């Protein structure tokens, strides 16, 4: 398996075209009818850092815990007693652009449980090959991982 570079992304098409996560659905916000069929990811070889204390970012789409699951046992593979992190997933409070798919469960920020960087790319290749529908090496510190709507 061969990690992903610094800003590449997976496959090499933007986030929302039909070969990757697909189009932006809406926004979701809290007690919605979307919100609703969002589900709470509370698997104990995920950390969540949930800097706001809301637990926001355990909610998502079936098929981001889906992915994210099988993402959580592959690190633990690759690394035994890592784990998969989430920094950053379902945005209640506006720091993303317009159409982000933070805002709709179906995105998620993560590291590995040390937060060593040298992990990054390999962890973004355990996440395409867990399924996930985009993979983007969006910072220095995360990788970006999302899905497909429900709907599709
Ligand atoms: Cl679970
Ligand atoms: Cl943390
Ligand atoms: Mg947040
Ligand atoms: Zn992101």
């Amino acid at each position: 398996l061969t990690p992903l570079a610094y800003k590449q992304f997976i496959p090499n098409v933007a986030e929302k075209t039909l070969g990757a996560s697909g189009r932006y659905e809406g926004k979701i916000s809290r007690n919605s009818e979307r919100f609703k069929e969002l589900t709470p990811n509370y698997n104990p070889d995920i950390i969540f850092k949930d800097e706001e204390n809301t637990g926001a970012d355990r909610l998502m789409t079936q098929r981001c815990k889906d992915k994210l699951n099988a993402l959580a046992i592959s690190v633990m593979n690759q690394w035994p007693g890592v784990k998969l992190r989430v920094t950053e997933g379902w945005d209640e409070d506006g720091h993303h652009s317009e159409e982000s798919l933070h805002y709709e469960g179906r995105a998620v920020d993560i590291t590995t449980s040390d937060r060593d960087r040298s992990k990054y790319g390999m962890l973004a290749r355990l996440a395409v090959e867990a399924g996930f529908d985009w993979v983007y090496y969006e910072s220095k510190a995360h990788i970006h991982c999302s899905v497909k709507a429900e709907n599709s």
